């Protein structure tokens, strides 16, 4: 039962960068790493598929792939002279596109793939032709800004994906939730004085953008109230988020009445993630999946898209996003997260809880949210 | 300019474990990785190396290699039968000799190099060739028992040579002071009921061993009072180190007086690595690194060896481990760390940092430090 | 556009040895590699399916996985104690099960499921479900012989899916050509005495085995004349290659008349292979594959089989991987090799072009084909 | 016995250029590697490095570094605007230089540093400072053209420092010895007119650049006699170079009386080379060392510099460039090569040994060789 829509093209996994030693580009004292390069490189989602695929998932899924994003979608958020200018950089061998948003020779085709993916998930949900859908939109969206890559972001994915979605099907209210553990800076500002797109994103306090924390980023004017920051204190883990996930997030959603909800979902707060301090395991996401299902459920017809963003453990990526999938398309393989039960053990004591969750409920509180519960 | 004895020897970095993701042991559900083996790699203590050489701070330190420990050092800590066990599964080409504890071809003779790197280099620091001391001393030590391989370590490298060094010197105090994110649970156990060797542990709380914070655990018998552990709350930087220092650490240093500091010295509290949450930069090792050489310069004379643990992150901990040397050493190079500002940006926000730092007053009256 | 059955399964790419670098054990002066392990690793075969995708070629092939070999099937060839013994090794982490035979954790269910594609592939084409199959069966198996493992090879995957194919369906003529870049051993030994099955290898004159040649070696009693080995000279190319087919391959198959032919495709003479000396390009392997194609209309009503072996070039077996399927499919892609026109330009001159032919005339009229 | 200076820098292996499967661009239909990028890798280098300290080889060496080339230095064989357009490319984070010639963030330094170890090798050995020299000179020099980069070569670092050494030294007579498996075309089109400096290049017919042999590439002029090219037939080993050391090499080096030979030595064609198609091992490398040392003993007062040039075998270049330091030096180290004897086993047999044998003879003929034997 539920059909879920799995869009994937092997060609998202051929972006590369230049070298780089995790975040930073190799030059002056930074050499040149003998292996692993950058931090998003193809293997932390190759080694996801990978795993869909001998777990027995993948033949349970619709497997889907798109065409890319037209210029006609793309200048809905993005101008001209920045296209040309990403392409003539990625004719070029690559280089440097933004703010730590480097790119690799033809990179711009495969960026607009990505976003085709994105553009067609939305879409196929949107038609009924999947109850929901996961996309492995590679290079990633929620940090591009319409004028400036950045984050390793080329194309503002989910914008792009929610403007094509508003001109074919008239959709008039969509939520966004992004649970990456970075702050969802391109999808704010794109949407900031915007009442027909709430977006929240969950992330550690001032990891990246470096030092934003953003509570008091509520939108403005038409957009008041239709934006939502929850900066959770970096170490926090499973309660942490489940707390949030219960006094904002649901809450948020309740009073929003979405008719789609797309989750801009990368795995970076997983536990042993290089580049964020939190404490997630495969089940905090299958949990996260299953609450924000259920509020699809409730609000949306079940129509639900799930979103890959970051996620830069190659070992610890794959078993998280197999657990939002297999909660997406209700079918449980076989695969035991090997990780799971060490990491449970490393969870915030109960003072770092109890500390954590008094800030969510005055978070909560500062928002004006109501702690109702479900409801049809 | 002081006189920093750097112990290296390039077969170090020859270990290497079998397949793993991560610490994951390839096999069942986890893939081979298509490159990155082994979170505890050659790599990352290769690249401290390499940044050392590029540098020019090799040209200031004094380098040195050292011979394997021998057989009469090991059995100071480890019985005859660890050691059998340990060659044979190295002869047949590796495997787990223990919990989290892969090993590989040969590695059996290079974990025997990396203990005689530790010693030696507190036989000079003892001996007077040396102000002071670093051992990129891999694979590394403080997590194994007298009779448990476990945390990527096979001997008991630090006790190991604090043994030897009191055989040959005796040294009567020693503090060793281990800022590896990970609890020391090695150095605790072998001088738990001791008074000689004050250990003291910082560490993320619950990280590894997953789930021990350890307050409480502070010796027993003739040993209590002599182990300190410091359990920081995950997601803590520069500030909550620098409290634990000011509060628990120096005061400690103090009130024992040792006549050698050895750090065990691991780097898997930066800001980047994978197997810890903590979010330090290289300026707060160089801080700590400066504590400690005053607490040493103050109590022991400036005898003070830095024993490289943990660090799993290839492009940051070359870093760290710069600022570390440059520290020992006196001499500053003309690196500059490209994530310094970045980190700090990064770090817990004053709710935060007082939240720790209420957790540390508390800790400290606890100790009796106040 | 013909109907190829492409036999893939991806947990074929998830054995992996223990470190290697290329085809050395790490141990003794072979140093860990940062990065490139075992030659025979997953990246060679993962890549030329990810080409396979990108091409759009795949959606043009019928996609197929199978059940792993049963041990009947196994056992028609490799007896219980091999099987038993290569599940202990893996069960245990892996190791060495022969020469040059390195397995890891789980290689041996790994193994049962690359026997099991060729299994398949072969039923598939004589069950006619498909006019021809490409199996990408990794690990290989041209060199594995009844009771020991070699040449990264740990069952005989073509020996055993023609016995399984023997059992159930009852075909009485099978031609082998072998055109990886090595003598198939495993498939000579096996067969050596029969004339049900033609074996024909192309090599590389003494590469591996090191040191054999075999041109005398056309088999024995009941077998004598059904077993052909063609030496190449180190450094020919596409011309030495297209003249062994032309003056023995195809006029050999002419006189068997095979009813099914299956090639065990290594790609390991190609160009910039670390593994040999041949200086094939894509299209040497597409025109191969179209004479084999050619003679197997002729004579076994279309059916052939291809299993991958060798091919130790990450950069260049996906381009003749591709060129070998996109002939067999008779669909070409908008794939265009970008090494082919250099390598055109690094081929053998006239003068050894010309010994070569003479030494493949000579070896044609010892053969009886002249 | 034998003092050796090995000029060696940690930087020198900091070269990386942007992403490549081998030798080819990533883009298009080349899929970025997982792992193994371009083939000319700090790796290869690196690992003879490593090997020489462990095997005790490098304790018994004069360790030694030096400043990289001046401007002055290269403007001898380089125009300024070659240098200008090399060091854009290098600050803006690499790209494309020439033909097969990529490089990558900050390798226009680190290309300097190559050049100037090569400068400072062949002064060590003219200023009597040892008796022989071994440079790790990464990225190599050997293809380069003064106008033009190639084949991963971006200054002739050779030609540089021969040029260097005639303005500081006023030596007449070098011989420089390619057995690189691939054209030294650098060397011999920067020489090609000139009798000061004699270049021979053994390489494998048609390798690299493609379908070069070259034979009647005598040189021309005041040069004609002063280069010579031995197209050795792919697929031969041992034999087929002791035969040309023996028949062309040893009779020209005699006739031209150098003061200084220099080599450059590429390992590029041991049998498991990906980038050529020839059968040496350890002990061919050691054997060619053994006669150019004698060589130089004999002419040049045993004035002799080895210069790192290609090797592109991860596994096995080690041990062929610890071979040819063990005969410079004269220290016999204990490492044994675990490939040597499997390699004996694939040597051509003597049909083709005899066919490349008198191809040999008939070019010792075609050049005007006399087979004397050596003297003082
Ligand atoms: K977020
Ligand atoms: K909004
Ligand atoms: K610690
Ligand atoms: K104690
Ligand atoms: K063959
Ligand atoms: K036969
Ligand atoms: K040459
Ligand atoms: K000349
Ligand atoms: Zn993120
Ligand atoms: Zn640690
Ligand atoms: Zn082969
Ligand atoms: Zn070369």
């Amino acid at each position: 039962t539920r059909r879920t829509a799995f869009f994937f093209d092997e060609l998202c996994l051929w972006h590369a960068a230049g070298p780089h030693a995790l975040t930073l580009p190799v030059g002056g004292w930074v050499q040149p790493p003998a292996a692993a390069g950058h931090a998003e490189s193809p293997e932390t989602k190759r080694r996801l598929k990978s795993l869909l695929d001998v777990s027995g998932l993948t033949a349970r899924l619709q497997l889907r792939s798109a065409p890319p994003a037209s210029d006609e979608d793309l200048l809905r958020v993005h101008p001209a002279h920045y296209l040309e200018r990403f392409k003539a950089l990625s004719d070029a061998g690559g280089g440097s596109l933004g703010q730590d948003a480097p790119i690799g020779p033809g990179s711009y085709e495969i960026a607009r793939l990505s976003a085709g993916l994105a553009i067609a998930a939305l879409d196929a949900v949107l038609a009924g032709e999947a109850d929901n859908a996961y996309s492995l939109s590679r290079p990633p969206g929620a940090h591009c800004l319409p004028d400036q890559a950045m984050g390793f972001c080329f194309f503002a994915n989910i914008a792009v994906a929610i403007e094509a979605a508003k001109a074919r099907h008239g959709v008039e209210r969509v939520a966004v939730l992004d649970w990456d553990v970075h702050h969802g800076n391109g999808t704010q500002a794109i949407y900031y004085r915007r009442d027909d797109v709430l977006s929240i994103s969950l992330h550690q306090d001032g990891c990246f953008p470096p030092g934003y924390s953003g509570a008091e980023d509520i939108g403005e004017d038409r957009g008041r109230g239709f934006n939502l920051n929850v900066p959770l204190l970096p170490g926090g883990g499973h309660d942490a988020y489940m707390q949030a996930m219960q006094r904002i997030v649901l809450p948020a959603l309740e009073r929003f009445r979405p008719q789609l909800i797309v989750v801009a979902s990368g795995f970076d707060a997983n536990a042993v993630d290089p580049l964020a301090r939190m404490q997630l395991h495969s089940d905090s996401f299958r949990a996260m999946t299953a609450m924000v299902r259920d509020a699809a459920e409730r609000h949306a017809g079940g129509r639900l898209v799930v979103v890959h963003e970051g996620g830069y453990s190659e070992a610890y990526v794959p078993f998280c996003g197999l657990a939002v999938i297999e909660e997406l398309s209700g079918v449980r393989s076989a695969v035991r997260d090997p990780l799971r039960d060490f990491i449970e053990l490393q969870q915030p004591n109960a003072a770092f809880r109890d500390f954590q969750r008094q800030r969510l409920e005055e978070l909560a509180a500062q928002f004006g949210l109501c702690p109702a519960q479900p409801l049809q």
